[PDB]
């Protein structure tokens, strides 16, 4: 039995990951994500510039997932390049990087930067445009001309295959209009399929109150609200996107959910607020849940099954 | 101690009624909303000829709420009209009509027929701008354009007020630029926050088989997992359309999410998915559990905290 992942030009032990913004904002958090036993690790969405990110409090765990609104708190992306360059271990594991730049030119800034680390070293680019939680910075990708222009730059200035991270989508044109732009972009190689659901709104039923300081309480949520959600993005764009390659992220706690995103096209399958809430002891747990359901199917590879749920 | 909302012109004894679409296709249904406990209650979104809906299965339950891709099952504009007009009982409480025309044209027709009968009997109409499941047929609400084509000529076509159901939205500049419509349009006096959460896809482990036959499984998810999303678009258009109402759709289960609403901005309180596991009995429920928490905090009538929720 193999829970290998042989894609992006490495091999990888398992398919799991940490999603971008947890476990991955320190060096101390990417030393514990390496050292875990994922398959692999990203960095914080970073920019070109460092950020302390939204006043408190800016995240709530709740029973049926997380609500957030960190700001984009980051190191800056010299921080990010340096770790890539100098500290991470390639040979625990690949690494992958997330920039979210706030404008288009401060991502080409940024990705021509990394060009000669990803040729040095194999870093991997998420380009995430989906961040709902800068105030006066809407998601890139709910607009398909401004989406378009990203990638285009980016194409142009970092010119080696990278990702990005979309805001998951809820209706069946935008599908079709995501994954037309997408599809332009030969050097888009993977597609992470999804974000946080943008703008929800928690409050507490004692005191009246929202429970989170930043946008009136207005925040990203994460869990088990989100996997219905998640599982339709990865199998919308495994679909409309053949040529690429899909990243499940969204609602995944348990072997269960991750073999569900895998059936659904997802090649790794990346974890948020269950990591958050149990710590990188998380992926020990993944491999051998997911070993166990394979077993008692008797699948033996995780391509028996990727991308083979059945419809009527 | 009181639940009444006066709203439009009518009073409605509890600010509780049915979501579109739940116990409301059929006179039986009518009738049993009808002698429920609800301070109101809605027919199903109809269309000028009637409709069988989509193949089965279309409806499935789910520990964290539902999942439909129903299709519009509806018996005609014609069969709801006659309803409105020689049957429902308008001494035991309002009646609303939604209507959801699959073009701007079908739209207008259905709702020249209404004039007369809400003259005369004041039968209120809401705009169905986000029906998910109709394949090749876009929600109307997620195209700005086409939304205020749909208002301008139901405002002309109509010429009194009326609601309208709205996608959620997960973007601050949605809400900004839904809001910038909507105010354009002084006949629509209330706006209903949300719809389900569009083309969701629910995958059963056991099977690894889709739950519903339609659109290759992909469906509109309601209850639990909506509940933020609806409160976030209930306050998000509460501030942003001071000249109209809010009626909050999503999550409901219990007094205590109708409170929250409530807080947020709620005039009226619809119930879906938890209307279609426990039957009509819970408006009876609902009432008590709201009436309770508005005694423990003092509260003697909605309007003392109507729109109240606190921020930090
Ligand atoms: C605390 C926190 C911070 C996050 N920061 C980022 C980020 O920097 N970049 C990003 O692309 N997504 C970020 N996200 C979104 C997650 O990567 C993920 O897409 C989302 O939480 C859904 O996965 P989950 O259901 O496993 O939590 C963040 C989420 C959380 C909870
Ligand atoms: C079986 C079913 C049918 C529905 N039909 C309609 C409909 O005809 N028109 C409509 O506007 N919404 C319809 N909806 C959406 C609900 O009105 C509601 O917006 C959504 O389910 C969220 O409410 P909930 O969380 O209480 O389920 C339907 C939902 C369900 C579960
Ligand atoms: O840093 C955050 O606020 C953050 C960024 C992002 O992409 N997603 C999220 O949920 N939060
Ligand atoms: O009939 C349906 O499919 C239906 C319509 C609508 O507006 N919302 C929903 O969830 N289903």
């Amino acid at each position: 039995m193999s829970l290998k992942v042989n894609i992006l030009g490495h091999e990888f032990s398992n398919p799991f990951m940490n999603a971008a913004g947890v476990l991955c904002t320190t060096e101390e958090d990417l030393r514990r994500m390496t050292e875990s036993e994922s398959g692999s690790l990203i960095g914080k969405s970073c920019t070109l510039a460092p950020r302390t990110g939204n006043p408190e409090p800016r995240y709530f765990g709740l029973p049926l997932g997380s609500i957030n609104s960190m700001g984009l708190p980051n190191l800056g992306v010299d921080f990010y390049l340096s770790y890539a360059a100098q500290t991470h271990d390639y040979s625990r594991k690949p690494l992958f990087l997330s920039m979210s730049g706030l404008s288009v030119e401060e991502s080409v800034e940024m990705v021509k930067k990394l060009v000669p680390i990803t040729k040095e070293k194999g870093t991997i680019l998420e380009l995430n445009l989906s961040c709902p939680n800068v105030p006066g910075k809407p998601q890139v990708g709910y607009d398909f001309d401004t989406t378009r222009t990203y990638l285009q730059k980016v194409s142009e200035a970092y010119g080696l295959p990278f990702g990005v991270k979309m805001p998951p989508y809820f209706d069946i044109a935008h599908f079709d209009m995501a994954a037309a732009v997408l599809n332009d972009f030969p050097l888009v190689k993977f597609i992470t399929c999804v974000n946080s659901i943008g703008n929800g709104l928690v409050i507490d039923p004692a005191n009246e109150t929202v429970v989170i300081k930043p946008k009136q309480g207005f925040g990203g949520l994460g869990g088990k609200y989100v996997l219905p959600t998640a599982l339709a993005n990865v199998n919308a764009f495994f679909r409309r996107c053949p040529d690429k390659l899909v990243f499940g992220c969204g609602g995944v706690y348990s072997g269960e959910e991750a073999f569900l995103h895998i059936l659904a096209g997802a090649s790794m399958v990346q974890v948020g607020t269950a990591l958050h809430d149990e710590g990188p002891i998380i992926f020990a747990r993944l491999n051998k849940e997911l070993q166990e359901i394979m077993t008692n199917k008797g699948y033996k590879t995780l391509d028996e099954f990727r991308g083979r749920v059945k419809t009527m």
